[PDB]
This record gives C-alpha cells, sequence and structure tokens, in this order.
C-alpha cells in the first residue's frame, strides 16, 4: 500500500548521559512489531559528519519523535537543543512527539512543554504505557 | 439498530487528585453492562497531545457525561474547566451531565449547578443510586 | 378495559427536611394496592435534569396529587412553590390534590388552602384516613 | 321496589366544635335501622373537596336532614350556613329537615326557625323524642 | 375619624374570559365616590407573584367583595376557585359578598349560592341595582 | 310625638311570581299618605345577605304586614313559609296581618287562616277596601 | 439610610437572538430613575471569564431579575438555563423575579412558570406595565 | 504601594501573520496609561534565544494575557501553542486571557475556548469593547 514514504519510523531524544534509556526504547519498539523501524543518535548517526546537521535530518526523516526526560536532561544543553528543535518541527500536538519523563516531578516539569500530555514514568516500564499503541495510531491516521 | 453514531457512550471528568475515583466509575459501569464502553482523562487520552484538546474531544465523543465533585475539585482548577465545558457542550438539563457529589455538604454546593439534581454521595456507595440506569435512559431516548 | 393511559398514579409533594413521611405514604400506599403505582422526587426523579422542569413532569404526568403539610413546609421555598403548581394544575377541588396536613394548627393553615378539606394529622396516623379510598374512587370515576 | 333512588337516606348539620352530637345521632341511627344509612360532615366527605361544594352535595343527596342547634352553633358561621342552605332546599314544612335543639333557651331560638316544629332537648336524650320515626315516615311517603 | 383602617376597599373576583365587566364596575365604583377606592386582579396584582397568594391576599384585604357570575363562570376553575375562597373567609350573609349575575337562569343558578340574594343582571343594567350602596352601607355599619 | 319606634311602617308579603302586585301596594299606599313608609322585599332588602334572615328581619321590623294570596302562593313554597312566619310573628287577630286575597276562591282558601278575615279580592281592586284605612288605624291605636 | 448594601439593583436574563430587547429593558429603567442601575450579559459580564460563573454572580449580584421570554427563549438552552438558576436563587414568589412575554401564546406558556404572575406582551408595550413600580415596591419592602 | 511585582503588565499572542493587529494591541493600550507597559514577540523577545522558551517566558512574566483569534490563527500551529500555554497557565476563567477574535464566526469558533466568554469583532473595532478595562480591573483586584 506504499506505507513507505519517509526513511525511518521513530525517532528518539535523550540526554547524553542515558544511552541506555534510548536504546532500550528503540530495541523494545522494534522487537514486538518485526516491521516498525526506528533511528538512535549514537546507534545511527553517520560518522564524520556534523551534530547539528546530523540530528536536524534525523528529526526530519522520522515519523514520531520520542523525547526523554531525565535529570541529566534540563543540565545538558544538547538534548536542550534537540527539545527545542523537535518542538520545531512540529509545534501543533498532533501526536508526532511522545514526552516520557523518569525521575522528574511533574512540579519540576520542563515549562515550555506544560501543555501537552506527558507519559510518567511511574510504571515499572515505560513502555507499559504503550507508546507503540500512540505510535501505531499515528502511522494509521498518516496512511 | 445502529446504535453506534459515537466513538463511546460515557465521559468522566474528575479531580486531578483522586484518580481512583474516576477508574472505579469505569470499571463499575463497563463490567455490568458487557456492550457500553467509556473513557477515562488518564486512560485513554492520546500521548503527546494537547489537554485542552483531548478533553474537549472527549467531552464532544461521548453520549453521556458525569462530573466528580470532590472537596479538591472546588481548589483544583482544571477541573473547573472540565465542569464549565461540560455544562458549555449541554447547557439545556436534558440528562446529558450527571454530577456525582462526594464530601461537600448542600451549603458548599458549586453556585453554578445548584439548578440541576445532583448524584447524593450519602450512600455506601455512588453508584448505589444506579446511574447506569440513567446513561441508559438516555440512550434508549436517543434510539 | 385499557384504563393504563399514563404510567404513574400518584405523586407526593412534601418538604425538603422531613422525607420520611413522603417515603412512608409511598411505602405504604403501594404495598396493598394490586396495580397502583406513585412517583416521589428523590426515589424517582431522573438525575442530572432541571429541579424546576422534573417537579413540573412529576405533577403533570400522575393521575393525583398528595401535598405534606409540615412545620418545614412554610419556611421552606422549594414545597410552596410545589403546593403552588400543583393548585395551578388542578385549582378545582374536585380530588386531584389531598392536603395530609401534620402538626399544623387550624389556626396557622395557610390561607391559599382554606377552601379544602384537609386530612387532619391528630389521629394515630394519616393513613388512618384512608387517602387511598380517595384516590380509588377518583381512578374509578376516570375510567 | 326501588326504595333506594338516590345516594343516601338522612344528613345531619352540626357546630363545628361538637362532633360528638353528630357521631352519636349516626351512630344511634344507623345501629337499630340495618338498612338506613347517612352522611356525616368529615365521616364521609371526600378529602381535596370543597367545603361548599360538598356540603351543598351533602345536603342535595339526603332524604331527610336533621340540624343540630347548639350554644355555639348561632357564633359558628359555617353551621349558620348549612342551615340557611337546609331550609333553601326545602322552605316548605313538610318533615324534611328536624331541629334537634340542644341547651338553647325558647327565647334565644334563632327567629328564622320560629315556623317549624323543633325537637326538645330537655328530655334524657334527644332520640328519646324518635326522631328516626319522623325519617321513616317521610320514607314511607316515598317510594 | 381613622376609618381608613384598611388599605383597600372592594374586591372583585370575575371570570378571566371578560375583562370589561370588572374594569367596568370598579370604573363606575370609584367614579361617583367621593373618597374610596377598590382592587382588581390584573390591575392591581404585584408582577412575579403567585397568583393563587395574591388572590388570597385581596380578597382578605378587601371591605367588601363582589363576584362577578358569567356563562363562563361555571366552566372556568380559576373563578371558581375565587368564588370558594371569597365565601370561606366570611361564610355568614353579613353583606361582605355580594353576586352580580350575568347570562345565568335562576334554574342554572349555582348550587352553592342560593342562600343569599344575588343581584339581578335583567336591569338596564348591572349597576342599576346600586351595589355601591350595599357597599357604602357596610362601610358606615364597619365605622 | 317619637311615633317612629321602629324601622319601617308597612311591609308587603307575596309569591315570588308576581312582583307586580306588591309594587302596586307600595306604590298605592306610600303615595297618598305622604308620611308613612313601607318594605319590600326585592326593592329594599339588602343584597348579599340570607333570603331567610333578610326576610324575618323585614317581618319583624315592621309595624304591619299585607299577605298577598294569588293563585301562584299555594304552589310555591318560599311564600308559604313567610306567610308561616308572618302568623307565627302576632298569632293573635289584633290587625297585624292583612290577607289581601287575589284570584283564590273562599272554598281553596288556605285552611291556616280560616280564623282571620279576609280582604276580598273580587272587588273592583284590591286597595278598595281601605287597606290603608286598616293600617292607619293599627297605627293610631299603637301610638 | 444606607440602602446600598449592593452593586446593582437589576438582572435581566434574555434570548441570545434580540439582544435588543434587553437593551431597551436597561435603557429604559436607567434613564426614568436617575439612581437605579441595572446588570446585562453582553453590557456588563465581564470578558475573559466563564459564562456559568458570570450568570451565576449577575443573578446573585442583583436585587430584582427580569426573565425576557421570546418565541426563541423557548429553543436556545443558555436562556432556559438562565430561567432556571433565577427559579432556584428565588423560588418563593416574594417578588424577585419578573416574567416578561413577548409573542408566546398563553398555551404555549412554558409549563414551569405557570404558578407565578406573568406580564403581558400583548399590550402597546411591555414597559406600559411599569416593571419599573414592582421593583421600586420590591427596594422599598427592603433596606 | 509596591504594586510592580512582575516583569510586565500585558501579553499578547497573535498569529504570526499580522503583526500589525498585535502593534495595535499595543500601541492602543499603552498610550493611553502612561504608566502602563507591554509585551510582545516580535518587539521584545531576545534575539538569539530560543522560541519556546521565550514565549513561555513572556506568557509568564506578565499579568494579563490576550489571545487573537484570527482566520490565520486556525491553520497556523505556533499560535495554536501559544493558546494552549496561556489555557495551560492559568486555566481558571479568573480573567486573565482575553480572547479576542477578528473575522471569525461564533460557528467556526475555537471548541477548546467555548466555556469563556470573547471579545467579539464585529462592533465598529475590537478595542472599543474596552479591555483595558478589564486588565485594570485584573490589576486591582490583584493590588
Amino acid at each position: 500500500s506504499s506505507r513507505w514514504s519517509k526513511d525511518y519510523d521513530v525517532c528518539v531524544c535523550h540526554s547524553e548521559e542515558d544511552l541506555v534509556a534510548a536504546q532500550d526504547l528503540v530495541s523494545y519498539l522494534e522487537g514486538s512489531t518485526a516491521s516498525l523501524r526506528c533511528f538512535l543518535q549514537l546507534r545511527d548517526a553517520t560518522p564524520g559528519g556534523a551534530i547539528v546537521s546530523e540530528l536536524c535530518q534525523a528529526l526530519s526523516s522520522s515519523h514520531c519523535r520520542v523525547l526523554l526526560i531525565t535529570p541529566g536532561f534540563l543540565q545538558d544543553p544538547w538534548c536542550k537543543y534537540q527539545m527545542l528543535q523537535a518542538l520545531t518541527e512540529a509545534p501543533g500536538a498532533e501526536g508526532c512527539t511522545i514526552p516520557l519523563l523518569s525521575g522528574l516531578s511533574r512540579a519540576a516539569y520542563p515549562p515550555e512543554l506544560r501543555f501537552m500530555y506527558y507519559v510518567d514514568g511511574r510504571g515499572p516500564d515505560g513502555g507499559f504505557r504503550q507508546v507503540k499503541e500512540a505510535v501505531m495510531r499515528y502511522l494509521q491516521t498518516l496512511s
């Protein structure tokens, strides 16, 4: 049905400290579907290319964006920049961006994202809130 | 009979503190019907979408609305927005909106809703007044 | 005989303070009658609807009306509205409305009802005057 | 022989103060006749009906009328109205109306009733004058 | 002489159909009097108040009462209620109430009122019987 | 000389059918005296009062009574009652009551009045026998 | 005298279609008084606030309420909510609420308001019924 | 008094197409006050900073918010983000946010804002509705 009009399916935004979080998200989303693919920075960034250009292309060439918020996310400038870029690409809360808190209380939530819903991390696993359902529904409405 | 002209049947608006009340209402109303479905904010809202838009769509896409009034309902502003939108959608007291009181005396009742009947919370359980009868009666009148 | 031209048979209007009096009247009239239903505000009126509209429909949808006059009847305004509406529906003293007095002397009797017989509350019970006889005779003359 | 062609046989008009007089008259006349029914102000009249209309119908519905003149009869206006209605229905002194006096001196006898003979109340009992003989004779003149 | 111990002198009860008759009675009685007043149902009722309460207070506050009996008086229930209340307030035929007949034969005259005199309507005019003489004489005897 | 110790001087009693006879008697008696007055039911009795009470007062508060016996007098019951009252007030044949006959033969003359002399109606007119002379003589003997 | 115990004096509830009616009422009531003030939805209700809360506060913060009933009143639900709230605030027919009919026949009158008096609209003008007299009298009974 | 406790007084959110409308609002509000200032996105946001953070601070660091809704408001996503954030910061309809429609009919009004009032633009001018009165009232209550 020519569902494949974009490069990849899911993009993950994470703080530079917890690589394991984004790796777990990709290895939890790709395994159970066998059709859905994904992009991760360290796993798929082309060596020898600019960080800014690679991240911009990664966020642009995906169907869904996933943001990982960490107590290290607030301090590190790079993940803040990538969050700003992800918001810029899809300012409307259609469903492209999926926040995922881990360790931050509701009060400490970044003020820039107080308007959209957030996938709370209080579940034993974040994926227990089934973000794959969200990405699958967005893809279904897309095509 | 093609009664299924809308996405969902019951929409529940509750204070942000005691989610257990709305969970109990849905798990008490869906189980005994075997055909009726429902909508809840924290359990059905699409992640990554706006709070305001999701609540507006949920209130619009249902057949009956239930407003859980709690001691925290007066203080919290989001449930105030929910109540105001629920009244705005169906200003007439046909039976779309069902106020379920919990812990508020008649004197402290919000003056914005003094004109309709309210399900008393003084029973052993809130459902003892059998609001499921009300929603089934409204659905029967609809079709 | 196809007598059942209307769903309900008896309506009761009572002061908001003593629910027990109206409950006693309904549970005393219903038990000894072979097939004669009734209506009461708290027991039967639909939740989520307007107080005024529901009361007006309840008075209109019945075959006979009973006004429980009590010491709290004079002070409370809602029962005053109910009495006024009951008089408005059937101004003639055919037998549609039955004033059942309780605790008010003849001197303190409301001036608006001085032209009608009233069931005296000075007996051991009000039902000892057998208002069910009055309602049964009215229904017999009806059809 | 179609002797009973109207609803009732005897009607009694009495002062509102002494229900005992009318009750005694009815319980003294009905017991020894076994066929002669009667009518009394509150014992038979329908709750929820007009005072004036019910009294007028009661006086109209009888074959013989009895006016219990009492010391409170002169002061009370309602029994005066009943007396005037009874006189109006049968102005002729045929025997339809029987004045039964109780405690009134001949000098203070009401001016409106000097035309018709009256039952003396000075005996040990009024019924010792055997007014049942009068009502029986009046019905004997009828069918 | 401080005769003005009450707000109003004459209260008129009439059928809801012919407002002109009651208006004519008021505009005929008020004009020729040196210093007198009157009350009429819709000419003087407080707007927004109860019909039953306003009529009862109007009949209570009068010095004399006039009851306009018309062919529509028998059918309409509200004027029947007014007549019953007027009779209830002063059951004695002292002169408080004055019937004024128009179009009803003596045979069809209401049974509730056969005991008092009724002002004939068969004359050239209703007021030619000079009911103002009756009300003036009642006022003179009052004080 | 304080000759007027009573409200009125002449009273006329007549059948309810022919008001013309009583009107003729009053307009024939009052005019030629220039000092005497009279009382009549339809012309002088107060409206709004009881028929029985007003008639009794009229008979009592008068100096002379005139009993107009007519062919309708026998059948009509009200004139029979008024005749009985007039006889009761003045049982003796002093001259207080004057039976003026009209159209009744001597054979059909009422048994109650065979003791008293009766004015013949068979002459050119009723007044040709000078009933005014009789009342004037009675008042002269009075005072 | 400190009669100014409240900010406003008159509140008007009207159909959303013909706001010119409420505008005319306020511009006719404010001009001739020079001391009285009023409240209207479009003219006075604060912007940026809730419709329900502002309507409730306006209804509560007034001394007298006026309900304009129009052919669009029956269909529009917001004016129905206004009517229900106005009835709820002052269920007794003291005079707080003043109906003002325009275009509705008496037969099609709202069933909820048949007990109180209503200002007719069939005259040359509604204001010719002088509702300002009613509001002035109500304030006179106040402080 | 130290009423100056915040960075700014008025914040304006507008569609990216009509900067002239927002400039007109600021130059119409600031000029007539001479003591009140305002904030605007293009006029005042620091260059070189993030868009999302700058707008979030602009909404947070002001006393009042104004949402200019236009036909281009619905299509553009950034103004939707501003609307969503403005509702998120002050969900209660106290008066913090002021909608201002221009060119959109009531039918196509954003469903998310149907509960609060809106400053309509169909009048001669939007500013003629005097939103400065609303902002002054909010500041006065703030103290």
